[PDB]
Formats: C-alpha cells, structure tokens, sequence
C-alpha cells in the first residue's frame, strides 16, 4: 500500500484504520468515542474527522487505510467540522469546570481549548434534580455532563456482557442508564464501575461517602479508624503526578494522619483473615471431599453476578467475609478489646478501588449488635481529592508506618489486588495446612498474568486437585455458558469481576486513552504487589504474628466456634 497523509508518502503492508495508522507514526487525529477498539456506530462523535481526497470527509477510527489514498488531517474543512461537532456537545454540555471532579483531568475540556469551539448558546439547566441520578450506593450520573460517546455503554458489554448500561429514549430524548431506568442496584448490574472508568467526562461517578467521612472525623466521641486496600498504594500516586507503578505505601499513611484519623490500619491484614478461614475451609471441604468446587467470595461485584445469573453457586460460595468486611467486623470486637474503646464509638472507613465495595458495606446484615462492619467506603479518587483540599503535599511527604495492632500483613495478603493474587495466596497456606508442615516454594505463576481463564493442577497431600483463576465478570460468562466447568472437576475457584483484577477496579484514577497505549496499566500497577510480596519476611498469611496474636487471644482456630459464627457470611437463594 502507498499512502500518503499530510503530503507525506508512507509504504506499508499493514491493514489498519487510518487512526492507527496515523498514531503510529506521529501524526496527530483527535477522537472521543473511539475507545476498548470500539467507537460510537449508532451516533459516531465525528471528531477522529479527516479528509480523503475524492470521497471527502470521513472518521478515521473506523476507516480502513487503502493503496492510493491522500488523507489531509488538518484541512480548513475538516478543523471546522470537527469544531462544529464541539459546540453541538457544548449547546448540551454544562460547561462550568469550576466545582467539576474531572476539571484537572477531563478529555472534553481539552477538546474544547484545541479546536478553541463555543456554544450556540450556554446550557444552563435551573433545576439539576431531573439531570441526577443518585439513588444507587455505588454509582451516580450528571446528564447534564453527558456526550452521548456510548463508551459507558460499550465498556459493560467487553467486560460484563451484562449491558446492564443501556442507551434509553425517555420522553423521546436519548439517555444512558439501567434498563426501564431503574436504579441499578435494582438491575442485573455488578456496580463494577467499569462504565466510570471509561467516560470521558463527569457524567458517570461514583457515590460520594466523603460526607460520612468528614463528620465522623469532626465528632469528638467518635474513633475513626481507616485501612486502604491492595491496590491503592500502587496507584493514587497517578493523581499527584508521580507517574506509574509508584509504591507510595508509607506516603499514604502519613497523609491519613494529617488528614485527622485516630487509627492506621490496613485492609491487607483482612486479607490475611481471610486467607486463614478460606484455606480452612478447602482443607476442610477436601477432607469430606466437597461440595466442590469452592468459589471465592471477596469480590462483591462477582457475588452480585452470581446472585443476578447462577443463584445456585451460592451454596458453593466460601463462607468467609471478605477482607473489608471480615476487617470491619474484628475492629468492632477485637479491636476494642485491645483498646478499651467504645465499640459504638468505632467507625471503621476503608479506601478501595472498587465502587462495589460501597454495596458490600451497606448490605443489610453487614452488621452485629447493631454495629456496622464497615461505616464508610471512599475510592482512591475520594482519598485524592480530599488530600488536594487539605492542601496537603503528597509527594512531597516522608513514609511513615501503620499502627501494628490491625496493620501487620504477609506478602500473600499483598498481591490479593492482583488477579490470581488470592489463588496464590491460599494454597500458600493450606497446602502447609494439609500436609501439616512449612513449604519453601511458595510462587504459584501459572494463576498470574491477564489471560482471560487461568486454570492450574496442583498436589495438595497425597493427591491431585484442580484450580481455576476467572479474570473478569465477562470471562465467568464464557466459563460457565461454554461448559468449560464441566470438562473437568474443579475444587477451588477464584472469580474477580474486573479484568486485571482490583488494580483494575471501578473506583481507579482515569487515565487518558493514549497513556493506555503507551503503558500497561493492569500490569504496571500490579507489580508493586508483587514487588512487596518479594521483599518481603513473611509470605504467608498464616505466619502474620499480628494475626496469629489476635487468634491465640481472642478469636480462637480459624474455621469452627467463634470464628465461623461472626468471622463468616452466607449468602441464600430466594
Ligand atoms: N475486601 C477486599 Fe480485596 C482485599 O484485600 C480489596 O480490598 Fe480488592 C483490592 N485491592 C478491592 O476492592 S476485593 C477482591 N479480592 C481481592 S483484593
Ligand atoms: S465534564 Fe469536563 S468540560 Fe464539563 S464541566 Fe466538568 S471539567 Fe468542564
Ligand atoms: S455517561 Fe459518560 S461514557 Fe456514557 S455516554 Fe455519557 S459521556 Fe459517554
Ligand atoms: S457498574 Fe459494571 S455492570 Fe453496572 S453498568 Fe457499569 S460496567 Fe455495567
Ligand atoms: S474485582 Fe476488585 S475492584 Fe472489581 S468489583 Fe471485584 S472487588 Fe471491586
Ligand atoms: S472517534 Fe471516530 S467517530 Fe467518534
Ligand atoms: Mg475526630
């Protein structure tokens, strides 16, 4: 093929689109709805617009390149109708950056300043109420933010193939939102959050606890003890500027205690929890041999699947709490046993980077005595955007550690963000369980990395069993409805709703679609995990001496008696 762009030649064997190919070699097209390799067919945004000579305008994101071709990028022609397209988005748009979440990161506003495009006239709606949607605990959306870009849409159909993200015609204008535009916990919807991560704007986020946050912290009678996930200390540093793949651990523990917070804790020591109640149970399961297989249950946005679509797993659920969950339950009884703190005066908030999550913690039985496990849920981009309004200089800031009561955690509870992290993690531990002894190779990489379905056989005591690493809620999909499950007998599963696992999650700092091109976000963020893991003394979640203490004194053998009553969680069909 022979092309030529811009009055440039350019020989090539390659068929691609004409955005690809333009991209790849350093020439600049704009595009909005173009994203995941899908762009917008029903109402194509026109901004990847470009010019070929003898047919005229057309998109380049989904134009195949052609021998003989001439393609002007940057024609007075073209600019005007890509700056038409803009100001048509802006007669819809609120233009007010001003109190805007997306303001220091949004993609429609950069579009605006290139093409230097304004409205017709400035949308000014008077009453937001019928524009807002925020019934659901996980979710929220601004219409009067919305594109129409569809990639909301686009990205629940790759990566759940629920749709549970739909375009809607309501009073005979076109929306996006759950079907019959119901509220989506009320749906088939995950609240993965997936949907989030890929608009372009602020019309999708998630549900604020920030609120919850603050007046907690500001009443004096109450003790508000915080612990961040897996994956947030291998991410937030993206919003500070940092760069990627940043392990910003020991900076992010400091920023909570000049944010106000009376205890230092870390979800990762749940994480050991749960590993030694689930790891229990499959050497338990294996001694009665089953039922099999054992599903893991930490990931809400998997439970909520199967309970919407394969309500007969549920049984098959392992019955720990996950670790926010199984966490928050200790840090109302053992943690005030410790402390001598008024249990009701505990209030337990976690940083995760998962919307999902913020269900979990609202669940109606998530609670004892009528204390809630967890109190409040804020996302990475929560803990973000309040450290930036404490003024307070992030990267600048010296590590400090976590309180050790609840804080202390093995290299096993460290990669659980990663997908196959808690695969890993627990045959770690009840392998050395079983066979009643301390193994030294502890590295299961056949369960690591983004292939899609992961599946492993291993030797636990005497004998052969069968795992399974489902990686993404769309691959539980293929797993189950292409018989893949019954090609074999499976004896412990894991199941994380988004692909990449948690580092991956709903509640993430945005990147800019060409960033994604040039760095492996799923990977590079997951690394820091696995790093930690390496360098670390203990790898096992039962080796955890904070945790071995807190079992010995106050919860007793993981698996039966007070551990199974309060640490565990069952889920029934209706
Ligand atoms: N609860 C919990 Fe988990 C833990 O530990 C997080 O905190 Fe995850 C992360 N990062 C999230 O959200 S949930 C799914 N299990 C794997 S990791
Ligand atoms: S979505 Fe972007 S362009 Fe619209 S108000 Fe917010 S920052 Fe400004
Ligand atoms: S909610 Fe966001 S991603 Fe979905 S159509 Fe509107 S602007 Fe596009
Ligand atoms: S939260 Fe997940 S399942 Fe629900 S609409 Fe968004 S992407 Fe789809
Ligand atoms: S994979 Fe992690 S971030 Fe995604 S829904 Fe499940 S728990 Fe939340
Ligand atoms: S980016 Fe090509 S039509 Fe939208
Ligand atoms: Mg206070």
């Amino acid at each position: 093929k022979t092309i030529i762009i811009n009055g440039v030649q350019f020989n090539t064997d390659e068929d691609t689109t004409i955005l690809k190919f333009a991209r790849d070699n350093n020439i600049d097209i704009s595009a909005l709805c173009f994203l995941n390799n899908c762009n917008n067919d029903i109402n194509k945004c026109e901004i990847c617009t470009v010019e070929v000579e003898g047919t005229g305008l057309v998109t380049a994101c989904d134009t195949l390149i052609e021998d003989g071709m001439i393609i002007n990028t940057n024609s007075d022609a073209v600019n005007e109708k890509i700056k038409s397209r803009i100001s048509q988005l802006l007669d819809i748009h609120e233009f007010k950056c001003g109190p805007c979440n997306r303001r220091e990161n949004c993609e429609f506003l950069k579009l605006v300043i290139k093409y230097k495009a304004r409205a017709s006239k400035p949308f000014l709606p008077k009453d937001k109420t019928e524009y807002v949607d925020e019934r659901s605990k996980s979710l929220t959306v601004d219409r009067t933010k919305c594109l129409l870009c569809g990639r909301c849409v686009n990205a629940c159909g790759k990566n759940t193939e629920t749709y549970a993200m739909k375009f809607l015609n309501k009073n005979g204008k076109t929306i996006i939102g759950a079907e019959d535009e119901k509220c989506f916990d009320d749906t088939n919807c995950l609240l993965c959050g997936q949907c989030i991560i890929a608009c372009p704007v602020a019309a999708l986020s998630e549900k604020s606890h920030m609120d919850r946050v603050k007046n907690a912290l500001n009443a004096p009678e109450k003790h508000v003890i915080v612990a961040m996930a897996p994956s947030v200390r291998a991410s937030i540093g993206e919003l500070f500027n940092m760069g990627f793949g940043v392990d910003v651990t020991g900076k992010i523990y400091t920023a909570l205690r000049q944010l106000g917070f009376d205890k230092i804790f870390d979800i990762n020591f749940g994480a050991d929890m749960t590993i030694m109640e689930a790891a229990t149970e499959l050497v338990q399961r294996i001694e009665n041999n089953g039922p099999f297989p054992m599903f893991t249950s930490c990931c809400p946005g998997w439970v909520r699947q199967a309970e919407n679509y394969y309500p007969e797993l549920l049984n098959n659920l392992s019955s720990a709490k996950s670790p926010q969950q199984i966490f928050g339950t200790a840090s109302k009884t053992y943690y005030p046993s410790i402390s001598g703190l008024d249990p009701k005066n505990v209030f337990t908030v976690t940083v995760m980077p998962c919307t999902s999550k913020k269900f979990e913690a609202d669940r109606p039985q998530m609670e004892k005595d009528g204390l809630r496990d967890i109190d409040a849920v804020i996302t990475t981009r929560e803990l973000a955007k309040m450290i930036k309004d404490a003024k307070i200089p992030f990267a600048k800031l010296e590590d400090s550690e976590a309180d050790p009561a609840m804080g202390e955690y093995s290299g096993a509870g460290a990669i659980f963000g990663a997908t196959g992290g808690v695969m890993e993690a627990a045959l770690r531990s009840a392998k050395d369980f079983a066979e009643n002894a301390e193994l030294e190779d502890i590295e299961y990489k056949q369960v690591r990395g983004l292939n899609g379905i992961k599946e492993a056989e291993v030797e636990i005591n005497n004998n052969k069993y069968n795992v399974a690493v489902i990686n993404g809620a769309s691959n539980l999909f293929k797993f189950m409805k292409s018989g893949m499950i019954n090609e074999k007998q499976y004896h412990f599963i894991e199941v994380m709703a988004c692909h990449g696992g948690c580092v991956n999650g709903g509640g993430q700092p945005h990147v800019n679609p060409k960033d994604l091109e040039k760095v492996d976000i799923k990977k590079v963020r997951a690394s820091v995990l696995y790093n930690q893991d390496e360098h670390l003394s203990k790898r096992k979640s039962h080796e955890n001496t904070a945790l071995v203490k807190m079992y010995q004194n106050y919860f007793g053998k993981p698996g039966e008696g007070r551990a199974h009553e309060i640490l565990h969680f069952k889920y029934k069909k209706s």
